[PDB]
């Protein structure tokens, strides 16, 4: 669907994910390939099939994000599953078919939600006729002149124009209703039947499968964790037999859903994992096949950090802002408050566990506890977090390591 | 079905798959023997039984393909399941009668969408009509002079010529309709209203049931995954279980689908093995005697890869060539530097993992990335990928191994 | 139902499988005696039961086909099940009842097709009816003449001597129809309408059960594989286990289906074991006495081989002259070329592993994989597979041992 | 339901069952107590609870049988399980409910056959007037003479007689019919249709249930198989397991059928087992509390078996003396023949396994395999089985053990 040029991907992910630019390069050149099938004949169409991705990085550091940013671009179904999930089903485990089943599922309510969208304009336009024709009760057969009708666009107007806030007035109209219920409630009823009445059906769900056939991706997180191990022999079975068990998906088969027959000879697959045990050469050949790109994304440092918190859009750090003013407080950080909250994240990710950028979460929402409570009580004001506010309510604990495996 | 010859199958293959001469000749007798019976009497339809196929031989080199090819060519239904995912139903899984299910599901998913083909011209022909009915409501009762409701076609014949592209042009028809709507809707509204009258059901889904009773093809791969290996027992007696319960299915049987109740007894059953750690004759004595024909696939050679990067339709080659003229890009293979994209596949695969033909797709598609990311921002140019591009890009990544377990 | 005297059953039986006589003997008692039965009193029909025999001898010599082509025979519900397949219900399994459940589903795929015989006579010689009446739509009121009907018996006669072959044109008859379908097609859609109408739904599903009940037939194929073994413990409990679960279906009694309730009680039941390592006495005492038939089938022989590559009625040897035939070719074994090939298989089983006659199947199929394929290219030709050919196409392969054990 | 007081009801044991006398009485008192409770008033009837049993004894010796004979002479419904068949459910299997719904689908398929007994003369009498009205359409509102449509009982009592053989005269009647048929059917179609007239539903499952919660029996077999052996743990649990969950049903509850809800608290239990390994004290305190009567059978001696070999009604050798006499056969047995008969068959369970009076099934199905198949060309004779008969076929099988252990 996008017509977007590979390079217009990039830029649009750079507003979400700081760095990892060949990752993006990557997932871009992946979506930029639907579009550059459907310009293929008919042969062509069915042989070239997506070029699947195998992201390898630590962990936190953007490989989810570039995936659900690049879906969330193209308006595509996506699904986040996680690999070791299925481990488990030589036991009992959910099947691996699920993945395409829930794929359709939130394809279906977001096709679903995508849908009230168009519909509560026109859902809305013609729900006020309802209310309408109850408070100016239509000409005993209106006469056909086009205008003769927009007439009260007069008595008619008046109405509208007052209906436009001061409303709540109880009346009655019409299974239609034929009950007499308040306008308020008339007009909330209303927003329901004329908004349905407007909604096809068939081609509702009908269009979820046409998403997950042609837009789909499935993000198979820690695929790494299902190669086999030095460790032992049982479990590399089941291990194995799970990414037996994925082959037909990314190879190209049909699965049933509830919704209907779903193929993923389509689905755009990105594969993630650390591969600090296993190397990808171990996913088996197969799988290997079907996993055509390989992108590493680095680590992230200080620096990255320190971008990651005020540089994208909707950024934690602009989000708080956001929030605190629906207080009444205007929250400032200094380049260099910023520069020390980024310090404390990367100092406690190198001194206990390396969590990566999901360590700024939990340090941003430590250091804002405070005002947080009291915001409320402290509306109409300048509140400013600089590289003082910062230290007074970080360095005890991030200095304290056992502490920080539990507070931060 | 089709008449061909097993010389004219063998031919027909040829397009897909290089080399593996006798396993395409193994699965062309195959073919023309379901011809071949159906030319017989009553007593020895029931008689003669598809000959089933063991395919023996390495990692892609073919084996699925030439079965897929296969499938294709004769337009059967085709499922191709891994023989291990039954090894753990012995703590609960997917049921081997799955496999004649999901072979009928998608013996349908495909009569179904071949349903669309046969009728995407009477919603557009002799459904058309809808819209041209409410742009000159037809005469009150037309007078009939087989060329009367033809006579229009002028004041008609205006309104279909005009139809060419000219729409949006809102008005309304008819649960058959009556709603007012446009013609990006009512001729669409009309492409599916008018078609599921033709297709009915108690014939369509009869008919997937025929398919797979007569012409489906089941691929069984790692069929040497669950023959007997002396490590253990334990896993031994749930590997030859899967063996006995894969038996019903090959020996003759009747299994229950939500479409009907399915015959396996002429499904034509392809098995594939590598055989390394178990031979053929591991297999149990009823599998062996139902699996008659044997046939050796050999390992690729770098004249195979060279072959295989060009010669097949729409071939990776062919199919980079014209993803890249979506972007107004004339892409060029020289001689020498396929010569180079295949010397480096069998590099890495000595060097490494032997994966075979698959190496190919990974190698070819990292040797594009750059070109295929600025595509953009070459339009109108012939971009020629020779012997020198294809080291500059491939060597540093060759060379070192452990970066080639990753990227590669 | 038949009348046949167990010495005509032996010699129906003859037909089909070499020696065995005594195994012959035993199972044609067991029929005879299901006719014995209903010509006894009211109290004597409940009380004699089937006298289930346990059949013991080496894989492939015959045990299953006795069994399949003695149901055949009755035209009764044939059902194989591998009587391992319930030890891993202990864990997770397939339930015994379902031996039952399968014995009626493929009992309805069986008397629901034999219904389609008795429907394909008067199904269509009251489909003609049909598209007659519309070539020459009846008198405005028939004439009660009995001959006045059979007039056109002059024109009607006409159309359909016309209608024996030349047809295909387009008509309209009729939820009905109503619709105007190709005479091709009326006649078609024609064909199921009016054979449908002719069949008793009710009376349909409820003789399946009268099939099951009264003729049903179930083999249990390697009964002496869930006996009692001093190899382990665990395992033994579980095997014997399936013994207790299988013992309510022999000993008599009430199982559910989708399709209603059946009894089990007069289910004739043929176990079948190699008996190596245990022996029938470590079948569970419940068992043994519901087993009161005992036969043993002898191992074959090369001349039971050759007579078996020949003898039998629809012989593969006869099969293959008839697929050849298809083609136009004359195919002529010669009593040496049939000595010879009976001598390798011979030759693979002791040499190898001992397969029984499913051998020749085997050494059969290699030796014409030549023909086979070149069949079409030699139509109208006389080859003769004698002593030269077959040593010169299969000597090789069974010298070769390894060989051996991949390709025959 | 009966009114049979003990004694009689040992008596008419005593008709199918050679000795165990004390087991008779011990089910006998059993039986007459559930008429006692209906004798008595409102509270003591909720109070007084089955006087469940516990049978002790070696295999085959009249356990089942006994209280099979019982269930049977009390028409009430009988299932019999196998206790073990739950000590897997710990991994999965069935849950104890299935017993009473068994007890119910079976307590239905009982209701349901013996409702076609009662309506067999109703569809032929007061619905065999569905021809004659076809064949002699009655007067234009008949008379009403009570004897008026008895007059023709003349051209009428003609029509009736002539239907004693004569008919396939094609008619028709009548969704109730019309359609045009023969008799062999119109007769037949007939036979069904008017009786399912009579027979409705919430009665028929009505009573299903009041049947199993008034006259249910439950045969619990190997319950000394579940107790505490001093072998292990894990399994004991697992075995005390199924005593627990076997509690709510003696101890009395509801349970859910697909056929109404199902009280136990008046099902008769009798446990089974020989108690070598466990002692009925090992059985958990409240089972024991449960299982109030306590009652020894004997193993079976020589004099037995030949008791058993003729007394019973409809025994063994009266059933084989019937089905020969089917082929035109006088079979006899001399009384030093069945005194042999019986020997052997004390032979073998002395030399091998002792599997009770089942052996005397296998050891007379072998001595007459013979004149079995040759029944039919013998037609007319009076064969004699006496003592040297019987030594000539057993004697030769009895002294080879191993062979015993296969063939008899
Ligand atoms: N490169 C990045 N740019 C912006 N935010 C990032 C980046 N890396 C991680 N994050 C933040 O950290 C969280 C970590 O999860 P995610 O980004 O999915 O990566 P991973 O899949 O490797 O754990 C995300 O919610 C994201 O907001
Ligand atoms: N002989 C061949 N000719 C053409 N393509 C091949 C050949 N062998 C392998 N391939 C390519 O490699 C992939 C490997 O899969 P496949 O051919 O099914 O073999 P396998 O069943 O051994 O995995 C396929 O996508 C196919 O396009
Ligand atoms: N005695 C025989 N006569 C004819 N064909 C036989 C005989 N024994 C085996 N066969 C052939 O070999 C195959 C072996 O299977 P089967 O006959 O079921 O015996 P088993 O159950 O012992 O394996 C059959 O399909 C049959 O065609
Ligand atoms: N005392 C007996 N009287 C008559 N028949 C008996 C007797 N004991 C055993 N049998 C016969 O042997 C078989 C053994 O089953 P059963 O009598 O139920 O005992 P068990 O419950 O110990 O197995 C039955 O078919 C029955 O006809």
């Amino acid at each position: 669907h996008s017509e977007m040029t590979p390079r217009e991907i990039v830029s649009e992910l750079d507003k979400h994910i700081i760095g990892q630019d060949n990752a993006k390069r990557s997932v871009a050149i992946a979506l930029r390939n639907r579009w550059r099938r459907m310009q293929l004949n008919e042969e062509l169409r069915h042989e070239v099939t997506p070029k699947n991705i195998l992201m390898i990085g630590p962990t936190g550091v953007g490989k989810t994000e570039i995936a659900r940013r690049l879906a969330k671009l193209a308006n595509a179904p996506f699904i986040k599953v996680e690999a070791t999930k299925f481990t488990e089903v030589g036991y009992v485990g959910k099947e691996v078919d699920s993945i395409i089943r829930d794929l359709t599922d939130a394809a279906v309510k977001m096709v679903r939600v995508q849908a009230i969208e168009k519909n509560r304009y026109r859902a809305e336009e013609l729900a006020e006729e309802r209310i309408l024709d109850v408070l100016i009760p239509p000409a005993k057969n209106n006469w056909g002149q086009t205008e003769q009708q927009q007439e009260p666009s007069a008595a008619r107007q008046a109405f509208r124009k007052k209906l436009r806030e001061g409303q709540l007035d109880d009346k009655e109209i019409e299974k239609q209703k034929a009950r007499k219920l308040k306008i308020k409630d008339a007009m909330k009823l209303l927003i329901e039947e004329e908004a349905a009445k407007l909604v096809n059906p068939e081609e509702l769900k009908q269009d979820a499968i046409d998403a997950v056939e042609q837009h789909g991706i499935v993000f198979i997180d820690e695929i790494d964790k299902i190669c086999k191990r030095g460790e032992s022999s049982g479990p590399d079975v089941s291990r194995e037999g799970v990414q037996r068990d994925l082959l037909p998906l990314v190879e190209g088969c049909t699965v049933s859903t509830k919704h209907g027959m779903v193929k993923t000879d389509h689905i755009l697959f990105i594969a993630s994992g650390a591969f600090q045990i296993a190397k990808p050469s171990d996913l088996i050949p197969e799988l290997q096949g079907r996993l055509p790109i390989r992108v590493e994304l680095q680590a992230l440092t200080t620096s990255d950090f320190e971008r990651i918190l005020t540089e994208p859009n909707a950024s934690i750090t602009v989000q708080y802002k956001a929030l605190m003013a629906t207080e009444g407080v205007n929250i400032e950080f200094t380049d260099s408050g910023i520069k020390r909250i980024a310090e404390a994240a990367w100092q406690v990710n190198e001194s206990t566990e390396n969590i990566g950028a999901r360590r700024l979460h939990t340090v941003l929402e430590r250091l804002m506890e405070e005002i947080s409570y009291d915001a409320s009580d402290l509306s109409g004001q300048n509140i400013t977090i600089d590289a003082d506010y910062v230290s007074k309510h970080l360095d005890a604990l991030v200095a304290d390591e056992d502490l920080s495996r539990f507070i931060l």
